[PDB]
């Protein structure tokens, strides 16, 4: 219908509502379905835009240019793009995890096209610094990063379940599982590096959007404080709402609890 990319990113658009476009970006291991539960509450009032991020597990991996994808400079290129062949004047752009720091980056270049930028599960590093708290060593990576490597399948069920978190036997995590798994490994250990070793935390000052900043109290790959962080650093306003849920995609794991708060979020514009 919409031609490249809808085949390239599977880019679906749903609603019939006026008050706007909602653009639904999810994150590494996921894919669309991650937002199966906010959907519903969103088409009465706004058009709502979802598509798999290059590399996701339903896309084709011969799109996959890993030159382009070297840095998350090229996931953002793609968002453009895509915001650019819809004809959005502007739109609220909600992003999971690396999708979130996506989106930011692409605001810096059109902040026109964003009239607002919903983070989930959010970090700008992952990475420990001097003074900053992201949650990773150096060692931590290599031992991920040898597991991946190692037996990739296995990899998968065994990180579901941290990452998901709740209950082990749970729909969520074996969901999680299985979309961990359909990414082909040599672009799961590829993107994988590439984000665990990003740094943005010198571009936030650029972001001049109002973001609200939304995750899990307990989440494996995001501590509380970088919510703080990026708070203080978003060069545009800015709102907190940590969550009393677990996971990095509670969205999926505890939508009952989860759902509500992001469409606050959304519906509710900060001065």
């Amino acid at each position: 219908s919409m031609g490249i990319v809808e085949e390239a990113h599977n880019l679906r658009v749903v609603g019939e509502g006026k008050r706007g476009v909602i653009v639904l970006a999810h994150g590494f291991g996921t894919d669309q379905s991650v937002w199966k539960h906010l959907v519903p509450h969103l088409v009465a009032d706004y058009r709502v835009v979802l598509f798999d991020t290059m590399g996701a597990g339903p896309t084709n991996p011969d799109y996959f240019d890993f030159s382009r994808y070297a840095t998350l400079e090229g996931y953002a290129l793609d968002l453009l793009a895509i915001l650019q062949e819809l004809r959005v004047a502007s739109c609220i752009y909600v992003g999971h995890s690396v999708s979130a720091v996506i989106g930011a980056i692409a605001s810096i270049s059109r902040p026109d096209l964003f009239s607002k930028l919903v983070l989930l599960s959010a970090s700008p590093r992952y990475l420990n610094d001097v003074d900053y708290y992201g949650g990773f060593e150096q060692e931590d990576l290599d031992e991920l990063f040898e597991a991946m490597g190692s037996n990739y399948k296995a990899w998968c069920s065994g990180f579901a379940p941290l990452c998901v978190g709740g209950d082990m036997e749970s729909v969520a995590v074996q969901e999680f599982s299985r979309t961990l798994f359909n990414i082909r490994p040599d672009i799961a250990l590829s993107v994988a590096q590439t984000i665990f070793q990003s740094d943005v935390r010198s571009l936030l000052p650029l972001v001049t959007v109002p973001c609200h900043i939304v995750q899990s109290t307990k989440d494996l790959a995001v501590p509380v404080v970088v919510s703080e962080y990026l708070h203080k650093h978003l060069g545009g306003d800015s709102i907190v709402e940590v969550m009393p849920s677990e996971g990095h995609l509670p969205q999926l794991s505890s939508p009952d609890i989860v759902i509500p708060v992001l469409l606050r979020h959304i519906q509710h514009d900060i001065a």
